[PDB]
């Protein structure tokens, strides 16, 4: 009966195109039931997503994950995510479309309020325009948003009452409760897409890039790191070479097209550059990094780490200080210079790889689907010599 427990399948009766986009997105796959990466961490940090009364294994509190990953379950104070479509559907139509007023993530006493807790919620759907039809009433597909139930194809559709809310729906208020920041228990940022967005100074709403008008309405696919086309668009990558004595001076230019860091969001996202010089038989003559750049060429590893009081790497739950951050900064163009011995080199090839998880985690959790965990080739540049 309450709007937040209405299944996305009901909406799909009249918004099939948006439904199709949404259903394939990580928003629809956000729960520990549907995303095996999040599920592995949820099991380790909280417990079974098919159990009621679960708490965080350290804090003993209602699991904070759910505020962002299973909003309608958190709205109903339940941890049993398989009990109802409102919970299995993750960040679903009504989860986003019942957010009314964004209060910010930090309250006046400094308490962090995540996900649905950063908002006043409505029992009415919230829309960018709604149906401002008072003038038409004053003068005087089926639409269930006009104050009454409607019949569709012989089936009664309940009233799905709606309010216009342009400031919520058209600005970053639509995203920030879940995407601004998340800190560990010592206050260290884990995710910090909002602080990055502030620092970089952009005035573009997340939707302008992430909900583009295509085919005449706002695209709900909202792909990021799970979507290779988006990742290839997300940077400009180029390789230049000049002669330099008996070396080849190779310049790798990487421009971040985003107003947040690249890669933003989860702390384990990372990129790395492989730059390789080959002879004319295709045999390797030189490489920037023999194996993984994190170990062999740190300037070519673009990542965030956390640290202990000593500055040394620490697991995210116990870290007390940010570690180094070599990710591309908002709208940054990074130049990396290499000096390659020229003898026999016929081809210099640069490759930029994106990864959902740190290599430590990929090496450990080898039962995760290999399609998830494999490096993603997101840019290539070749120069013949
Ligand atoms: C038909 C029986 C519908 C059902 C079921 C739902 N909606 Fe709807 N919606 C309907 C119409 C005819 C329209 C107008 C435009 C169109 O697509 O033909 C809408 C519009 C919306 C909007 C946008 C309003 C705006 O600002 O322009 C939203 C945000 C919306 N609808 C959401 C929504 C949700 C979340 C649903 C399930 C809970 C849902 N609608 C069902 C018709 C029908
Ligand atoms: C948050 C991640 C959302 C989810 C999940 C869904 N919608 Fe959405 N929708 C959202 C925003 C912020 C906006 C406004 C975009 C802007 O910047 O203007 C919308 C818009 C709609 C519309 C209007 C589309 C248009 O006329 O171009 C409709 C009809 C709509 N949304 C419906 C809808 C349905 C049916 C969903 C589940 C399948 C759904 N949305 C999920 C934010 C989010
Ligand atoms: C265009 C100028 C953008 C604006 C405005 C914002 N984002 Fe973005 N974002 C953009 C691209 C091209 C990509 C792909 C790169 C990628 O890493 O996937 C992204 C990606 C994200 C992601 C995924 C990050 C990851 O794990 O790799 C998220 C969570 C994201 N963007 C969020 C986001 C939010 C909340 C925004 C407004 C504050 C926002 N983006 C603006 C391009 C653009
Ligand atoms: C909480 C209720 C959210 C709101 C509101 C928005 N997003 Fe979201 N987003 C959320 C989660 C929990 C996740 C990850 C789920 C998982 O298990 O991986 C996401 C993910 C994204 C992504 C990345 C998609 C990918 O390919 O991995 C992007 C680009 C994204 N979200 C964008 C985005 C925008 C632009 C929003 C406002 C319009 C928005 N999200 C709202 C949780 C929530
Ligand atoms: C909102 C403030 C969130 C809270 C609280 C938690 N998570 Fe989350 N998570 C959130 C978003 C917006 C995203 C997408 C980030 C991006 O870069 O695109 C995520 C992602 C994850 C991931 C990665 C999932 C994947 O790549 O498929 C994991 C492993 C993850 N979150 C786990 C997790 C757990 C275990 C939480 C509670 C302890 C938790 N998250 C909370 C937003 C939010």
């Amino acid at each position: 009966e309450p709007i937040h427990r209405v299944s996305s399948e009901l909406c799909a009766n009249c918004h099939e195109d948006i439904y199709r986009q949404w259903k394939g997105s990580m928003h629809a796959k956000s729960t520990a039931l549907s995303d095996p990466i999040h599920g592995l961490f949820y099991q380790q940090e909280v417990g079974d997503p098919t159990a009621e009364g679960m708490v965080h294994k350290k804090s003993g509190k209602f699991p904070l994950c759910l505020y962002c990953h299973a909003p309608n379950a958190a709205r109903d104070q339940t941890t049993k995510l398989d009990a109802h479509p409102a919970y299995t559907e993750g960040v679903n139509c009504v989860a986003c479309h019942t957010l009314k007023t964004y209060n910010g993530i930090q309250d006046a006493e400094g308490k962090l309020r995540y996900g649905i807790k950063a908002y006043d919620l409505s029992d009415r759907l919230q829309a960018p325009i709604g149906f401002p039809r008072e003038l038409e009433r004053l003068k005087a597909k089926p639409n269930p948003h006009l104050g009454e139930p409607v019949e569709l194809d012989g089936k009664t559709i309940p009233a799905l009452t709606m309010e216009a809310n342009p400031r919520q729906l058209r600005t970053s208020d639509a995203c920030m409760g879940c995407h601004d920041q998340r800190d560990n228990p010592q206050g260290v940022p884990l995710c910090q897409t909002g602080k990055e967005f502030i620092a970089g100074g952009s005035q573009v709403a997340c939707q302008t890039c992430h909900m583009p008008v295509a085919g005449g309405f706002a695209d709900h696919s909202m792909g990021g790191g799970h979507h290779e086309a988006m990742l290839k668009r997300s940077i400009v990558f180029d390789l230049t070479t000049k002669a330099d004595k008996e070396k080849i001076a190779a310049q790798v230019w990487i421009r971040n097209l985003q107003p947040h860091a690249m890669p933003t969001g989860a702390p384990f996202r990372n990129l790395y550059l492989k730059l390789t010089a080959y002879d004319a038989s295709g045999e390797v003559l030189w490489q920037n990094a023999a194996d993984h750049p994190s170990k062999d060429d740190p300037r070519a590893y673009f990542a965030y780490g956390l640290a202990d009081d000593q500055g040394n790497p620490a697991p995210p739950p116990t870290a007390t200080k940010p570690g180094d951050d070599t990710r591309l900064q908002p709208h940054e163009t990074r130049e990396l210079n290499y000096e390659i011995p020229a003898k026999g080199v016929a081809l210099v090839r640069g490759e930029l790889y994106y990864n959902l998880l740190w290599p430590s985690l990929v090496e450990k959790f080898t039962q995760l689907p290999a399609e998830l965990t494999a490096p993603v080739l997101i840019a290539v540049s070749e120069k013949p010599i």
